[PDB]
């Protein structure tokens, strides 16, 4: 029995052995030369071939062989475009990518290999993909649930999805009706992605959708602290907690594996208050799939 929506998905249909070969329709730079650090928004085709469902992720394997001559191994994406995807087709997937750069030990410049490899796509290049992989951040089956959504950075990508299925298009047989809560913690305003789409949606269903930034370098709360994803949230804690409590909520965490431990630290303190031990709570949580996460 599941409460999300799993009936019918679709599983690695292509594998690194065979993959299916798509095209770039689109490559666009969605941060500001501010931001440290660049996200590109790709568009590829793929002719219905990838039957994915929002939540899910690919898996792109990079042109070119590793040191040994073999070719490289994988990298995930999630998708960033819902089902139908950014032209209600049903044809085409999208990746929110952040291009990797870091430095060795010897202080040389090192460019990650997919990262840098998709960042740097053309129109009318090709790109193997694999998948769709995933079950763990499927939507929830209940069109009147509380849905929240806790991401960081490209985290963003499997939101996007749920939200466009929700909020910019009309299906048959889905008809959201609750209330979605995005929370999407950045560094810099520049480095806010889709802010623009987000704020349509608000506007669009004002009762059933609540959104809050936190740029981290940028805003401070009272004490004078940094606006990290979990330091905005807390600003909220006794609606969220409460809201844990219900049947009917669903929460959703994606992005850097850091915020996995900031966020467990505010809620450790709140369930403590009440008599109850969080790590048994969020146990109970996973196991009735109502505390969702993909870190990375
Ligand atoms: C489920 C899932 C979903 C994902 N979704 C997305 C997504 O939507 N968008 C996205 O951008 N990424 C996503 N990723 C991450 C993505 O899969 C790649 O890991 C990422 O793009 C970097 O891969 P690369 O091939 O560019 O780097 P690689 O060439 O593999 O290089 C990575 C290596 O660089 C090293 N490294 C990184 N930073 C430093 C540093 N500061 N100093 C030293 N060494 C360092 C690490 O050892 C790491 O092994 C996801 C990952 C998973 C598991």
């Amino acid at each position: 029995h599941s409460k999300k929506m799993e009936e019918g998905i679709t599983v690695n249909k292509f594998k690194p052995k065979t993959p299916y070969v798509g095209r770039c329709l689109l490559n666009t730079k969605i941060t500001g030369d501010d931001a440290p650090g660049e996200t590109w928004h790709m568009v590829f085709s793929h002719e219905g071939e990838i039957p994915y469902r929002e939540g899910q992720s690919v898996g792109v394997i990079p042109d070119g062989e590793d040191k040994n001559g073999k070719p490289h191994k994988l990298r995930l994406y999630s998708i960033a475009s819902s089902a139908l995807g950014d032209f209600g087709d049903a044809k085409s997937v999208s990746l929110c990518v952040k291009r990797l750069i870091y430095t060795n030990d010897a202080g040389e410049t090192i460019k990650g290999v997919c990262s840098n490899f998709l960042c740097d796509l053309k129109p009318g290049a090709e790109v193997k993909l694999t998948g769709p992989v995933g079950k763990e951040m499927l939507m929830p089956k209940d069109p009147n649930a509380t849905i929240i959504m806790l991401g960081t950075g490209t985290g963003i990508a499997p939101f996007r999805s749920f939200l466009w299925k929700m909020f910019f298009e009309k299906h048959d047989d889905y008809k959201f009706n609750g209330l979605a809560w995005l929370f999407l913690g950045v560094p810099t305003s520049s480095s806010l992605l889709y802010k623009e789409e987000f704020e349509k949606m608000k506007e669009k269903a004002p009762d059933n959708f609540r959104l809050d930034f936190a740029v981290s370098r940028e805003q401070t709360n009272e004490k004078g602290e940094k606006m990290y994803i979990q330091t905005r949230m807390a600003q909220y804690a006794v609606e969220l907690w409460e809201m844990l409590k219900k049947d009917n909520t669903y929460f959703y965490m994606c992005g850097l594996k850091g915020m996995e431990k900031g966020i467990d630290d505010i809620m450790v303190s709140l369930a403590a208050a009440e008599g109850i031990d969080w790590i048994e709570y969020k146990r109970q949580l996973k196991k009735a799939e109502q505390w969702n996460v993909q870190v990375y």
